[PDB]
């Protein structure tokens, strides 16, 4: 049920320029992960912290820390990468818990191939990062496996979206929590969102 | 009359890291980095913004930009530099204009060395990134420097802020925007922080 | 045939950071980038260039450019990806191949799970990155796949290394470069290089 | 006497895009530290290295680290700054020793405003990184600095340099170890060096 649109100015316009079809490799792959910093800090403002004790420059000071076991990033392999850089720089001590899926390009089906997760993951909340989010299978499986690792607490973090797959993501976990830098129009006859910025996943690694 | 003090979860958490007397002087500049992009966000949530239409992947898109005159970030020299990489991973294409001047360990007060401004400032937003807010004196001593260049927006980035300070900079140019990571309790004898964090210049560059 | 172990004083000291067992997952991660980065300057010593003419600040300017179509990185999934971000710095451009198989103690001949080359893979160079080659299992593995691909050139950087896994590698594919940081001992009962670094997908990722 | 030209074809081409005209600061900026971390891997190659063992994560090892007081480096107040990041890369637990000073651009002479150099500077191996060298006048200015505090083992960082600086320094201080990633071919009517990259402390910072 939760969705968000961060609408600040520097994710609209570092958005902007991922759209020119004429940017680089190197650079959308930059912009990706900067979107992807924003979009975490958007995302962890509800982290609950608790009052600690250390030692100061000028004696025994209290401070706050995030408790609970470290969380853990859940990049779906390939395209998600993509903004890892930028999620860790937020979140450094986070525990990377891959999930390795494509697209049946056919039948617009995920196809998952390697899973690996950190332990003791219901005891994480759990940050899936993609960069797109266009029928939304692969969101939505990959959600499945962390709920079977018995994880419960998960936001998903997108680039883009596209209103299907947000409709079809409600319809399969209303209990996730969505954190887009934009809602597009649609998909076209593909399954590629539009406006959206091509194929994510091949401009990211400047494959073909 | 603006004071914003950022409560961000990851804010109090970093924030509190910093605060270990251990922490090496790698880490700690780190830290002032990382907070400082997270102060950047707030700061710069207010960003004026404007429709284009660039040539997308498939086709016309229209885009936002941020609009006019690139901003400006205005380092204290030494300490502010250790912000900087931060605030930069923000706003990569703003002009830099390096403000020198440390304070009398005696008369606590500011002694200019140096500065360098960009052009047209009056048409340009200023950061100014300082670790520490104490007396205010340097803070104060260099919003005059930009006033007097023409400036007329100006926000102020610091990482813990004494309310002796607060009250200075607001008597002096309360049109300023001032966005803290953290108000303490005030100042020592030889007017340092407390709880503070030391001699943020002296730990980001590693001198005594 | 060609078997290269870096000797500059500053891979030693940061690989010898990375024998810690203490160490964190982020600094160790870091780190293996670090060396990453360093190991690509050594492996590209020898790349072709070309002059071509510009416009300088101040009129035409002949330089040098690296002549040939882009280099492709494969990092063999999971641990290769911890070395990838030194990799990229210093060819930003480089087409990413990524390779994944699944190796045990047990997967004596590791098959791929999931991979996507770049095309025209036999007009470029490839350098193959894996944080450690034990048996050479898994590198031989890839090299067969570059090599059916059409790939005629080809580069491997490691970080630690066993006589067996570089024994291996030799008798498998003499015509390959090796450009390690270091070269232990050998393995022991469960598959482990010794001193070698314990798992290092594990550590890189923070799993178990 | 010592002068070394870094021929690394990594080097001239990341040298030779900064070249470009329309280059933008932020990737001017980069450049510059991507060519200064090579530098100064370069100038590090012949660090002394000591054994000492640890607890590893499978029992005793030992490692090789660097002997010694930790080095300083020197960054000459403002284009020095455009480097850091990438020199600091190769050795974080360096102590920043800054130093302010511009050129009279009538007298093309030095003209000092701040120093703060870390304690024992007599101990440590200096490295002074300033991106260009035209008449020399600033690098020996700051070596003289350096010798008067009893530093006495110096190099210095440098992107491109003119025959002419090259020739003053050796003059006056031959006992230093210049290392760079172009010797062009001289400096003009001005006092720029040609073809050189123009006003490197305008291009980095962004200003005029």
């Amino acid at each position: 049920k939760k969705i968000v649109e961060v609408k600040h100015p520097l994710v609209k316009h570092k958005l902007g320029l991922m759209r020119e079809q004429d940017i680089s490799t190197k650079r959308f792959r930059e912009l990706a992960s900067e979107v992807g910093s924003l979009l975490t800090y958007e995302a962890t403002a509800d982290l609950e912290t608790e009052k600690v004790t250390i030692e100061g420059w000028n004696g025994p000071v209290e401070i706050d820390q995030i408790k609970g076991k470290k969380i853990t990033v859940v990049p779906i392999l390939r395209a998600g990468l993509g903004m890892m850089d930028g999620v860790l720089e937020n979140v450094p001590s986070a525990r990377i818990s891959v999930v390795g899926m494509y697209r049946n390009e056919e039948t617009l089906e995920p196809v998952p191939y390697f899973q690996k997760l950190v332990s003791n993951i219901d005891e994480r909340m759990a940050l899936i990062v993609d960069p797109m989010l266009a029928t939304g299978g692969s969101v939505i499986a990959t959600i499945d496996l962390l709920k079977k690792a018995g994880c419960s607490s998960i936001k998903v973090l997108v680039l883009v979206a596209a209103p299907e797959g947000i409709a079809a993501l409600e319809k399969a976990h209303p209990d996730v929590e969505l954190y887009t830098a934009s809602i597009d129009q649609g998909l076209n006859e593909h399954g590629y969102i539009i406006p959206g910025l091509g194929d994510a996943g091949d401009k990211i690694f400047g494959t073909k």
